């Protein structure tokens, strides 16, 4: 399952639920677009801090995002699909470091950001 | 300067000039996480949108290049959030912004440095 882990800012279908590996993938629509007519930076980040938080829970922790960094590859346009994988690359006692890439229907890499996870309690 | 940009999260301007633009707004529930704080996405949207403020008040469409952000305070229902974006390089090609979101208290809630690639004259 894994619906209701977190609270949803931006849809996204869940593909897979792993320790310390999530996939999910969305479609994206006008409600993302700027007026340059790409998909905007928030939007992307958002899915991608989303997947961080979904990567911590996946190691057994509630985590806060603690900094990020991210690079915008290649636009997101209308109607395109993006792939958005997280991975743990540290789990570590008190902070957890989280790896995601944002991939097209093309496999062409649109985004790529690092999350740095606070630790604040073992899951439920 | 409304109109300017597509807005994604609400905001009310405090100040627009040249290199430097101050907006305000307040956290409201829909912002909330499972943790009962405003979610990076959101403070991060903020931060973003201001930077593209911030680069138009210099004279230039941009897009975002790179970002990074610092989540310093959490942000909670109610609280009211002044972001403060401040043009640090007005290059040929890029554009760099200091962003600072404070809370009414004083307090700094998250700091974040936008790289912006320069696309054309506004
Ligand atoms: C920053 C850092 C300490 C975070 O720790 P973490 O995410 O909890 O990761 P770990 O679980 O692997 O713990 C690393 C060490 O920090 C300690 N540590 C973890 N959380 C701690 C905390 N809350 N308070 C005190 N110590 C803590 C652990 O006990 C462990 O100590 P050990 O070497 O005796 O086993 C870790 O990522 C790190 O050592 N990074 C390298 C920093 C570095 O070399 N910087 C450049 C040179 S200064
Ligand atoms: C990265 C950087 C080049 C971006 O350039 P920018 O935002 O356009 O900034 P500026 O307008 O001040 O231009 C800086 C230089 O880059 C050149 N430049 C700007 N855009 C360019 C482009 N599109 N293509 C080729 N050159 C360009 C400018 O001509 C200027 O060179 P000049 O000294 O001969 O006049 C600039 O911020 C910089 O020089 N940073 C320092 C990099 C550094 O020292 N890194 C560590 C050591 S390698
Ligand atoms: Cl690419
Ligand atoms: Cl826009
Ligand atoms: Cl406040």
């Amino acid at each position: 399952n894994h619906l209701h882990e977190i609270r949803v800012f931006e849809n996204f279908d869940m593909v897979s639920f792993e320790k310390g590996h999530v996939i999910v993938t969305t479609e994206v629509v006008d409600k993302s677009l700027n007026y340059y007519g790409f998909a905007h930076g928030g939007y992307i980040f958002t899915l991608c801090d989303q997947i961080s938080g979904l990567v911590s829970i996946s190691t057994g922790f509630d985590a806060v995002t603690l900094q990020s960094s991210i690079n915008y590859l290649k636009s997101g346009k209308l109607g395109d699909t993006l792939l958005i994988d997280g991975r743990c690359v540290h789990d570590g006692r008190t902070t957890k470091v989280v790896d995601v890439t944002v991939t097209n229907q093309l496999k062409q890499e649109v985004a790529k950001a690092t999350f740095t996870m606070f630790v604040t309690g073992k899951r439920k």
